[PDB]
């Protein structure tokens, strides 16, 4: 429920409690709120919601072409 994942697709924050993520960014998941929205960190003091459908496992990311 609290993996380290990688952004596959860019997302721009659209609320004050969201992250902006870019493809390749490493995200430390803190919570899986529901199937659509997860919450986690991109760095010291940088936390927020992000869409689950924009991320992938480290394994998948490293196996892309």
């Amino acid at each position: 429920t609290a993996p380290t994942v990688v952004a596959l697709y860019d997302y721009t924050a659209n609320r004050s409690d969201e992250l902006t993520i870019h493809r390749g960014d490493i995200i430390r998941v803190f919570f899986k709120d529901n199937e659509d929205w997860w919450y986690g960190s991109i760095g010291k003091g940088q936390e927020g919601y992000f869409p689950a459908n924009h991320v992938a496992s480290e394994t998948l990311y490293q196996e892309l072409p």
